[PDB]
DNA sequence: CCGACGTCGCATCAGC
DNA sequence: GCTGATGCGA
DNA sequence: GTCGG
C-alpha cells in the first residue's frame, strides 16, 4: 500500500521541481520512474543501497533515500519549499493551461496566486481561464459511477446525430477502474479512412453543447477535441465540471486507436515489446510486419482488438485485466 | 563518455 | 498574410 | 537522473 509512501512522496515532489521549475522533463520522468518501482516494491526499504537494485533507481536517488531514512527529510527538498519564487512557480502549474514557462513568466511579474491571476484576467489565454475557473473541478477524480451516467450520454447522442458513427469510453474507465480523472472518447464512421468532412467531429460535439453536456472548449480541430462537461443536476448539489476528450480516428485505424488508448501505459509496451519480438510493429495507428531487413512492410488490416492479438501470438485480454 | 529519454494535435507566437 | 517554431496536455 | 551502447 503505503509501504514506502515517505520515499515516493519525496520522490514525486522532486520530479515536478524538476519539470516545473528547473524545466528538466528528462529528470522529472526519471524521478517518477524511480518512484513506480519503489511504489510496487513489497518491502519497507532499509537503505539506499537496497533501492539502488531497482530498475530506475541510480547513486543518487539511493543517496537522498539514506539521507531521507537518517533524518526523515531532504535538506534540498526543504530548503526550495520554502523558496517564495520556486514553490510560486511549481503551483501555478497546477491550473491547466500553464506550464513551466507561463508559471515562470507569471511569477517573475508578481502574479504568484490563483487570486493573483484571478485579478489579471487578459493576460490569460482561452484554455489558461479555464484552467482557473475549474482549477478545483480538474483536481477531482470522477466515480465510475458518474462516468456510466456521461457515457450514457455521449453515446445517445452520439447516436441521435448518426446511427452510424462508432463511440467507445476508453482509458481506465474501459478499464473498469473505481473512478476516473477525464472521460476519452473514441470516435469514428464508417465514410472516415486513411484516404478518406471536417464535419463529423463538430457535428458531435455541437449536438453535445446543444443539450447542454459540453460547457465549455479548450481546442477543437478537424479529428480532436478538448473540452469540459458536466451532468445535469439532480435540487441537489451541482456535479463538478470534467474533462472530456473526443478524438475521430479513420475506421483502419480505429480499433489500434482503441486498444492504444485504453491502456494501460504499461501494459500496452509490454504488448509492443512482445510484438516486435515476433517481427510486428505496434503504434497508435496502425500494425506492421518487420522484414528481415528491419524494414517495416506496409499495415495490416484490424476490424477488432482481438485482431491485433492474433497476428502476435497473444489471447485476447479484458480491459478488466490492462494493469499491466 | 555521452546521447536518449515518446509522441503529436491544436493554439498561439515569432519571423519574414 | 504565410510558414515554421514553441508551449501545452495527455 | 538513470541507463546503456
Ligand atoms: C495520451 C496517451 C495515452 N496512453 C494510454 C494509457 C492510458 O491508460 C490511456 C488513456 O490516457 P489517460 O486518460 O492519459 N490515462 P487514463 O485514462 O488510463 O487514466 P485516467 O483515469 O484518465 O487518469 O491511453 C498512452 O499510452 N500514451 C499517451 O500519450
Ligand atoms: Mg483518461
Ligand atoms: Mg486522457
Ligand atoms: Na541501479
Ligand atoms: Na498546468
Amino acid at each position: 500500500e503505503t509501504l514506502n509512501g515517505g520515499i515516493t512522496d519525496m520522490l514525486t515532489e522532486l520530479a515536478n521541481f524538476e519539470k516545473n521549475v528547473s524545466q528538466a522533463i528528462h529528470k522529472y520522468n526519471a524521478y517518477r520512474k524511480a518512484a513506480s518501482v519503489i511504489a510496487k516494491y513489497p518491502h519497507k526499504i532499509k537503505s539506499g543501497a537496497e533501492a539502488k537494485k531497482l530498475p530506475g533507481v541510480g547513486t543518487k536517488i539511493a543517496e537522498k533515500i539514506d539521507e531521507f531514512l537518517a533524518t526523515g527529510k531532504l535538506r534540498k527538498l526543504e530548503k526550495i519549499r520554502q523558496d517564495d519564487t520556486s514553490s510560486s512557480i511549481n503551483f501555478l502549474t497546477r491550473v491547466s493551461g500553464i506550464g513551466p514557462s507561463a508559471a515562470r513568466k507569471f511569477v517573475d511579474e508578481g502574479i504568484k496566486t490563483l487570486e493573483d491571476l484571478r485579478k489579471n484576467e487578459d493576460k490569460l489565454n482561452h484554455h489558461q481561464r479555464i484552467g482557473l475557473k475549474y482549477f478545483g473541478d480538474f483536481e477531482k477524480r470522477i466515480p465510475r459511477e458518474e462516468m456510466l451516467q456521461m457515457q450514457d450520454i455521449v453515446l445517445n447522442e452520439v447516436k441521435k446525430v448518426d446511427s452510424e458513427y462508432i463511440a467507445t469510453v476508453c482509458g481506465s474507465f474501459r478499464r473498469g477502474a473505481e473512478s476516473s480523472g477525464d472521460m476519452d472518447v473514441l470516435l469514428t464512421h464508417p465514410s472516415f479512412t486513411s484516404e478518406s468532412q471536417p464535419k463529423l467531429l463538430h457535428q458531435v460535439v455541437e449536438q453535445l453543447q446543444k443539450v447542454h453536456f459540453i460547457t465549455d472548449t479548450l481546442s477543437k480541430g478537424e479529428t480532436k477535441f478538448m473540452g469540459v462537461c458536466q451532468l445535469p443536476s439532480k435540487d441537489e448539489k451541482e456535479y463538478p465540471h470534467r474533462r472530456i476528450d473526443i478524438r475521430l480516428i479513420p475506421k483502419d485505424q480505429y480499433y489500434c486507436g482503441v486498444l492504444y488508448f485504453t491502456g494501460s501505459d504499461i501494459f500496452n509496451k509490454n504488448m509492443r515489446a512482445h510484438a516486435l519480438e515476433k517481427g510486428f510493429t505496434i503504434n497508435e495507428y496502425t500494425i506492421r510486419p518487420l522484414g528481415v531487413t528491419g524494414v517495416a512492410g506496409e499495415p495490416l488490416p484490424v476490424d477488432s482488438e482481438k485482431d491485433i492479438f492474433d497476428y502476435i501470438q497473444w489471447k485476447y485480454r479484458e480491459p478488466k485485466d490492462r494493469s499491466e
